[PDB]
């Protein structure tokens, strides 16, 4: 029903872009309720697609996390970049922006100036984030309005019992800010079992290692893209890559877990 471009491969998926070239629009630092950011959606499409908030960390900007934005914008999502309020909020504060960015670019759908006007499915929600912004999307997935959750190398101090979204938690092994063993380890421990999850924990990875545009976006892509084919698009051409590989034996990969099927 929601199934967007070409059958996948592994190769489709690791190349630099999906299908799609991509156009941005600038949503301005005084929209109310977040930092503004950019809306990145596809050419040569027709029709209605899921929509994604990409949030950064800590006394980080939107550039941070900006690969999201083209990398899946490209294969049929409308997906928004943000900044926060300041570089100093914290983990619900950043909740709460997530939620108000998710309104902002759902209101898009029917805003007569807005370029991605009658383009976002607004029941197919999803959002990413990183180390703080990661604690807000693990968060903002606890309220059962996102259809799919990712957190990157998350950051919080709270635990995630009540998570009912879809999650891909990807943590970076040698993580010295947000360190595994503290962090994105424990989170997904904590995850409830009703929902489907996995853990991609990405080998000597830095606490930058899953913001996109290094040296792992072979399993950024494979994962990231089909987590959000699967579980937004209802698209199981993309169940292949997430549940049936041995995830560990990849070189790239130093600890897989989850819970497939899906």
């Amino acid at each position: 029903a929601y199934e967007r471009g070409p059958d996948p491969s592994v190769a489709f998926l690791e190349a630099p872009t999906g299908p799609h070239s991509v156009r941005t629009s600038r949503v301005s630092g005084l929209v109310s309720g977040f930092g503004g950011g950019t809306i990145h959606y596809p050419t040569g499409t027709t029709g209605t697609m899921a929509a994604i908030v990409v949030i950064p960390g800590f006394v980080s900007a939107e550039s941070s996390i900006e690969w999201w934005g083209p990398k899946l914008a490209s294969h049929g999502f409308v997906v928004m970049t943000i900044d926060t309020n300041t570089g100093f909020d914290q983990p619900p504060s950043r909740a709460r922006q997530i939620n108000n960015a998710l309104d902002y670019l759902v209101s898009q759908n029917t805003s007569r100036t807005s370029p991605v006007n009658g383009m976002i499915d607004t029941e197919r929600l999803g959002v990413i984030g990183w180390s703080m912004g990661g604690g807000g999307t693990l968060r903002v997935a606890s309220e059962g309005r996102i259809k799919a959750a990712i957190p990157l190398a998350p950051w919080d101090t709270t635990r995630f019992r009540g998570v009912q979204a879809p999650t891909l938690i990807f943590a970076c092994e040698s993580d010295l800010i947000a360190p595994v063993r503290s962090h994105a380890s424990p989170f997904y421990n904590q995850l409830p079992d009703d929902i489907d999850k996995a853990y991609v924990e990405i080998n000597n990875g830095s606490h930058y290692c899953a913001n996109g545009g290094g040296l792992n976006n072979d399993v950024l892509s494979r994962f990231g893209v089909s987590w959000m084919k699967r579980f937004l698009d209802n698209d199981t051409r993309y169940s292949q890559f997430l549940c049936g590989p041995n995830h560990e034996s990849d070189r790239n990969i130093s600890e897989y877990r989850g819970n497939c099927p899906y």
